């Protein structure tokens, strides 16, 4: 009851959950699956209680009757006086990033280039940019737009998985979990930085956290913000400082989801868990920090200040917004009330 089973996606999230489990006195416990979808099925079955999902997955989960419980809240400084847990969520910016040196690459010349995506079905990495691209070409053949990609979760023998590298020994190529080298926000940005792809579809924060010494990871130590450009929809290129005027969309924050009938209890445990291991928590940075994992974004994004309560006890459609929800429905016509599982 006052015991929550968290669902970890892959081995590194499993290991981070184990630590949290150990530290919480097993007030929190762990289940592991190989993909986010499998984790969603565990929650549906009642074998896991919760996990923190990107908005594209919140849409999947929502059709299956899962609900948003609490949202990631970022360190942005309006609503000055208001406590993090009560502060409204601001959303993040979906951007398309390229190298400066790749001159004359703009939004209007992306066809046949090489792309890096966080994973199939994700907001900044997939739903937004592909939604736009299908919209613009009036075609559903989005698997033939780019010449090669790393899009975790696509068919390992498609050109959408050609740029993916798998793990330390080349296994698990293109799995939508952190064993894939180029998975997630930092994986997709690394794919661009290493010059495997021509463009990466990530969020604004990813560029900042992995350049100018902010990272220290070996592939990122020498990366410089000036060496990157954002692609705007008007066909221009701007410095990464112009994200407010050069983005593809504003995305709803990642949120914790649970089965409706478990929402209340998952909420109370987690609010208590962040008091202990959150940003200014009793036991962070002393014993354990929930929101840290050295730019790996394990379980939660590394930039999370706190998990915030959601205004208007919203449904999943209200949490995602009509704008975004219609964008997804239209894109999914290419592959009605439903639930995939
Ligand atoms: C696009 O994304 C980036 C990354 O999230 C946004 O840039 C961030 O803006 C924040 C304000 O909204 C900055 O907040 C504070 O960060 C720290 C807090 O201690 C302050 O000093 C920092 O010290 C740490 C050392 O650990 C460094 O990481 C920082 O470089 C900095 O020196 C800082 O003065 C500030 O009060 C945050 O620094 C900043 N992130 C970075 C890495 O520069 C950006 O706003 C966003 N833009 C849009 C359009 O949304
Ligand atoms: C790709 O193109 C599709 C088809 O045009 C886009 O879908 C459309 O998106 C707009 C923008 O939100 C919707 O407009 C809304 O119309 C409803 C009326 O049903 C109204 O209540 C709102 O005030 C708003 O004007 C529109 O409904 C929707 N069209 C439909 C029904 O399919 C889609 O947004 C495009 N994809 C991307 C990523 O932009
Ligand atoms: C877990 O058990 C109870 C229930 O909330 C609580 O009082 C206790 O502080 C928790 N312990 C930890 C370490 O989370
Ligand atoms: C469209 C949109 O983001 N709506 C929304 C976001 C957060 C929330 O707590 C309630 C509603
Ligand atoms: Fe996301
Ligand atoms: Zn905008
Ligand atoms: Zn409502």
């Amino acid at each position: 009851y006052t015991r929550v089973v968290w669902c970890a996606v892959g081995p590194e999230e499993q290991k981070k959950c184990q630590q949290w489990s150990q530290q919480s006195g097993q007030n929190v416990t762990c289940a592991t699956a190989s993909t986010t979808d499998d984790c969603i099925v565990l929650v549906l079955k009642g074998e896991a209680d919760a996990l923190n999902l990107d908005g594209g997955y919140i849409y999947t989960a929502g059709k299956c009757g899962l609900v948003p419980v609490l949202a990631e809240n970022r360190k942005s400084s309006k609503h000055s006086s208001l406590d993090c847990v009560l502060r409204p969520t601001e959303g993040y910016l979906a951007v398309a990033v390229v190298k400066k040196a790749n001159e004359g690459l703009t939004w209007n010349s992306l066809k046949d280039k090489k792309s890096c995506h966080t994973a199939v079905d994700r907001t900044a990495g997939w739903n937004i940019p592909m939604g736009l691209i299908v919209n613009q070409t009036g075609s559903c053949a989005f698997d033939e737009f780019f010449s090669q990609s790393c899009a975790p979760g696509a068919d390992p023998k498609s050109r959408l998985c050609a740029l993916c590298a798998g793990d330390d020994q080349g296994l698990d190529k293109c799995v939508p979990n952190s064993k894939e080298k180029y998975y997630g926000y930092t994986g997709a940005f690394r794919c661009l930085a290493e010059d495997v792809g021509d463009v990466a579809f990530v969020k604004n924060d990813t560029v900042w956290e992995n350049t100018n010494g902010e990272s220290t990871a070996d592939w990122a130590k020498n990366l410089k913000r000036e060496d990157f450009r954002l692609l705007c929809l008007d066909g221009t290129r701007k410095p990464v400082t112009e994200a407010q005027s050069c983005h593809l969309a504003v995305a709803p924050n990642h949120a914790v989801v649970s089965r409706s009938d478990r929402a209340a209890h998952v909420e109370q445990v987690l609010l208590h868990q962040q008091a202990l291991f959150g940003k200014n928590g009793k036991n962070c940075p002393d014993k354990f920090c929930l929101f840290k994992s050295e730019t790996k974004n394990l379980l939660f994004n590394d930039n999370t200040e706190c998990l915030a309560k959601l205004g208007g006890r919203p449904t999943y459609e209200e949490y995602l917004g009509t704008e975004y929800v219609t964008a997804i429905a239209n894109l999914k016509k290419c592959s009605l009330e439903a639930c995939a599982f």
